[PDB]
DNA sequence: CGGCAGTACTG
DNA sequence: CAGTACT
DNA sequence: GCCG
């Protein structure tokens, strides 16, 4: 990154706006930061800064203060609440509104939350694993987790296909969590397996806590056996084979990549989700779907790219 | 002016 | 529903 | 915050 001396200051503002709930301003900062982290050379001119997509007048100004000053004075007026809001919103299941409410009620530490806050079931689990959920795991451990789920699934039906997605599939050396997609080529025998699969993984002691138990999504907590093991976040999604490519695409990400691809689809009168790529989608003036359109056949990820008019990208080049 | 992705749970 | 989460 |  040609421009760390700027980006590092901007990220502090981005996080501050984010934990305070100012989601769109934070989004603007996030995009400018990436734009600047992928510029070839250092930024040296206000009109060079303004040169970059995702950097406008306000952001060019800030970068000009940074290079002439070495500093950004807005940093000195960030509310004293922000570190605490960040502390609280790093509890799984607590976001900006919950963090702000706890702050308003006088909470300042996780000890305050533990002893005095009313927690949802999810948030109590999040708090119990507060440290573990902030830590990444080696790639090799994600493999063991993927393989544990697959062996449990295949025990019921040898035909079940299980694939670790997320950062694992984008090739990263460490992973924040494990994202396992399950389907079945027969288009049928994925149905109703969660009951048995989760029960099997629980029987082991492998699954330690459940956060979400939906008909198609599971989000929870696992821990491999033996000493030196941390609790890890595990997500499982079960999908019909007709949706495999779009589910794979979704679940592999990155998040920014998905949002970028979905924005593109919208420009073309199409819609892309975890379920399907659709065409002839009808939307209102405000960008909201008011007519569904037609599902397009997407047997493979490459088909989604092709139908969108884009060159295929392997998972590793989707790490946006 | 106003969208900024699209979707799934929770209670 | 608002809130939070997933990529 | 940015951009159409
Ligand atoms: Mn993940
Ligand atoms: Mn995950
Ligand atoms: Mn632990
Ligand atoms: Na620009
Ligand atoms: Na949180
Ligand atoms: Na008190």
């Amino acid at each position: 990154n040609h421009n760390l001396h700027i980006t590092e200051k901007l990220e502090v503002l981005a996080k501050a706006y984010s934990v305070q709930g100012d989601k769109w301003r934070a989004l603007g900062y996030a995009k400018a930061i990436n734009a600047l982290k992928s510029f070839h050379k250092p930024v040296t001119s206000y009109q060079e800064a303004c040169s970059i997509p995702g950097i406008g007048k306000r952001m060019a100004e800030k970068i000009i203060e940074i290079l002439e000053s070495g500093h950004l004075r807005k940093l000195d007026h960030i509310s004293e609440s922000v570190p605490v809001l960040e502390l609280f919103s790093n509890i799984w299941g607590a976001g900006t509104k919950t963090a702000q409410m706890w702050y308003q009620q006088g909470f300042r530490s996780l000890e305050d939350i533990r002893s005095q806050a009313s927690l949802t079931t999810q948030q109590a689990i999040g708090l119990k694993h507060y440290s573990d959920f902030l830590e990444r795991m080696p790639r090799e451990e994600a493999t063991e987790i993927e393989q544990t789920v697959q062996k449990a699934a295949q025990a019921f039906n040898s035909g079940l296909l299980c694939v670790a997605c997320g950062s694992y599939r984008r090739g990263k050396a460490t992973c924040g969590d494990v994202d396992v997609l399950i389907t079945h080529p027969d288009g049928r025998s994925h149905r109703g397996i969660f009951s048995r699969l989760l029960d099997s993984l629980r029987q082991e002691g492998f699954l330690t806590d459940d956060l979400v138990k939906g008909e198609t999504k599971y989000l929870g907590v696992c821990r491999l056996p033996g000493p030196g093991r941390r609790h890890r976040r595990l997500d499982i999604i079960v999908v019909p084979y007709s949706e495999f490519a779009c589910a794979l695409l979704y679940f592999t990400g990155s998040a920014h990549f998905n949002r970028s691809m979905r924005a593109l689809a919208k420009t073309k009168g199409m819609s892309l989700s975890e379920h399907a790529l659709s065409t002839a989608v009808v939307r209102n003036t405000h960008g909201a779907k008011v007519g569904p359109g037609r599902v397009l056949p997407t047997p493979t990820e490459k088909d989604v790219f092709r139908l969108l008019g884009l060159p295929y990208r392997e998972p590793a080049e989707r790490d946006w």
